[PDB]
């Protein structure tokens, strides 16, 4: 009642070099899903900020996929769980967890009928398990490959019969219901990681790191052919194949590789069509794919989801973000853009309105950004584990990471703020207070290690927390600051903000206190009531630009409002703000608009009225 979530700008899916990434959809193809972190994202083809998440696994997600029906969906973690769940309420109640084996779960096929599921990865007792999806009874066996199942699909018409694809090399094919092995084919040199078989059950095409893709008979397996690309000796791709999909008419066959290509692929004459280079880059290899009724999707190696222009032969939209913590947001001065930064040094645009992003490229760094601050010139200025304070411009595209300003800190930045006009930046570091005024890097060495920091509006104070569970308040004179008031807390001290107009400073802390300041009141206690709502640590704050209400968002999972009008009241807590993720950013786009980012790669928008 007192909140909304507006919009989502989703979380990529979770990748890792060199592995194949596996795709889900909906019936009518109009999403798309994918997992990261201990969810699922059900991601619309036409939609921006409608994104769904499914967070109840206790485990690292690998695999989900709705069922024909399009009621459930079963997915997958590395502990070999497979949950089964109702897709359409908000309550998602689980119908079945079933554990398949010991051991991360790589692959699942749900049958024509939407009542059996077929799981495979890499298990202790066995790679693979057929089962019902409502009961979770066994409904046949499908030992046959010696090693980790990576693909698995079912024939969609009568005979019935399921296919997988090992890193043992092989391709094997059952027989059921009940499910028993009948063949293996060995046409694979490699490891093969896709199988699938096209719409009408007739054929099923097989492909992995040999870089080759076998067309089958559907019902026996017998070779019929492979796909020939007249540029390459006999190879479909010059490295290996990740996935391989069907159209939705089965006319083609689409495949990602390694080679940094996504293929069409004519089956009738077993020709390629297009070939659609994504990049020249280590990260635009593609490791996924999937064919929907309305959508041809690729996933290349660093998350990003690229739709593809089958008829064109080339990429359409891509859809950029994070799939690593994010760690700060700033939005620019004119409200139409934002700016967010994760744990690998990443940095992506978004535009507010419609959720299009743009990732940053280059990197501005290589590791850890533990701030970033927009200026209302366009800049921003980012802080990082690399010791480093550097500022980039606007030039190239929007902000010109193409080149500029690196300065070494003498000590590890744990914080940034920054004026609005950019003429002063401190970064609060391990052993020093960083200063930069055009130019000159001004250090002033500190007995204590801070933890963050925040510059008054009117750029009179900066008001330092440390792990010594003091906040240090400092007038500052140009390159230089005098300590003219500490405030003691109960515990280290977390985030620090002041308000735009300077009433107010507010501090939290590690004992999951947030504590108000009256500034004209040499730093007294604003009120006090016991602001300690929050069950875990604050990791930060914000002020809302009507200097009266503010936001903390902690590792609790939650965003909270509170109101310095009324100290006594209740504040508006939105649990579960980010599932099981702490929310490590919260900003105010306005009054009544909170943004939220959490270690979960989420982008949260909440509607909050007064
Ligand atoms: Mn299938």
């Amino acid at each position: 009642s007192e909140f909304s979530q507006t919009a989502l700008f989703p979380s990529l899916p979770r990748t890792a070099r060199g592995t194949a990434v596996v795709l889900g959809n909906t019936p009518a193809g109009d999403k798309i899903q994918y997992c990261n972190g201990t969810s699922v994202y059900t991601v619309p083809v036409g939609s921006l900020t409608d994104t769904e998440i499914y967070t109840e696994h206790s485990h690292q997600t690998t695999v989900a996929k709705t069922s024909p029906s399009g009621y459930y969906c079963a997915s997958g973690d590395v502990h070999g769980n497979v949950r089964i769940w109702d897709t359409t309420q908000t309550t998602h109640i689980l119908k079945t967890t079933i554990p398949v084996f010991s051991g991360p779960v790589k692959d699942i096929s749900w049958d024509s009928e939407s009542k059996r599921i077929a799981a495979v990865g890499e298990g202790r007792e066995r790679f693979g398990h057929v089962f019902l999806f409502d009961t979770g009874t066994s409904n046949g066996n499908l030992t046959g490959q010696a090693r980790a199942m990576n693909s698995v699909d079912f024939k969609p018409s009568r005979p019935f019969r399921i296919i997988s694809g090992s890193d043992d090399n092989t391709v094997a094919i059952f027989e059921g219901p009940p499910f028993k092995f009948k063949s293996t084919f060995g046409e694979h040199t490699k490891f093969v990681h896709s199988v699938r078989y096209n719409p009408d059950g007739s054929l099923f095409a097989s492909t992995g790191g040999d870089g080759t893709i076998v067309l089958y008979n559907g019902v026996d397996g017998t070779k019929t052919g492979v796909f020939e690309d007249d540029s390459l000796k006999n190879v479909a791709h010059s490295g290996s194949v990740f996935g391989l999909t069907w159209s939705p008419d089965g006319t083609k066959i689409a495949s990602a590789s390694a080679d940094k290509t996504i293929k069409i692929w004519n089956v009738a004459t077993l020709k390629v069509e297009k070939t659609i280079p994504v990049g020249t880059r280590i990260e635009d290899q593609q490791l996924g794919i999937i064919w929907t009724k309305q959508a041809l999707v690729s996933i290349s190696a660093n998350g990003f989801i690229n739709f593809v222009n089958p008829e064109l032969g080339s990429i359409d939209q891509v859809r950029y973000g994070h799939n690593k913590a994010i760690t700060a947001l700033s939005s620019s001065a004119d409200g139409k853009t934002l700016f967010s930064a994760d744990a690998e040094g990443h940095i992506n645009s978004w535009d507010i309105s419609t959720g299009i992003s743009n990732r940053v490229f280059p990197d501005v760094h290589a590791t850890m950004i533990t701030g970033i601050k927009t200026t209302s010139k366009g800049d921003l200025f980012t802080v990082s584990w690399d010791d480093h304070l550097k500022v980039v411009p606007a030039g190239g595209s929007g902000v010109d990471s193409s080149k500029a300003v690196a300065n070494k800190l003498s000590s590890q930045p744990l914080g940034l703020a920054v004026s609005a006009d950019g003429d002063i930046a401190v970064a609060a570091c391990y052993k020093h207070i960083a200063i930069y005024s055009h130019g000159k890097l001004t250090e002033v060495p500190i007995s204590y290690n801070s933890s963050c920091v925040a510059l008054s509006n009117d750029k009179q104070f900066v008001a330092v927390g440390g792990q010594d569970s003091k906040v240090h308040v400092y007038k500052l004179s140009g390159a230089s600051v005098s300590e003219v008031k500490t405030i003691v807390h109960p515990a280290e001290i977390t985030s620090v903000a002041f308000s735009n107009n300077g009433a107010f400073l507010v501090a939290t802390d590690q004992s999951r206190k947030v504590i108000p300041y009256s500034v004209a009141n040499n730093f007294e206690l604003a009120h006090t009531n016991s602001w300690t709502f929050h069950t875990a640590k604050v990791a930060c704050v914000s002020w809302s630009p009507d200097n009266v209400r503010l936001a903390t968002g902690s590792l609790d999972n939650s965003v909270i409002v509170w109101n310095m009008n009324k100290p006594s009241d209740h504040p508006i807590i939105i649990k579960g703000a980010h599932a099981m993720s702490s929310v490590n950013s919260v900003i105010w786009l306005n009054e009544t608009t909170i943004v939220s980012a959490g270690q979960d790669s989420n982008i949260k928008f909440w509607n909050v009225p007064f």
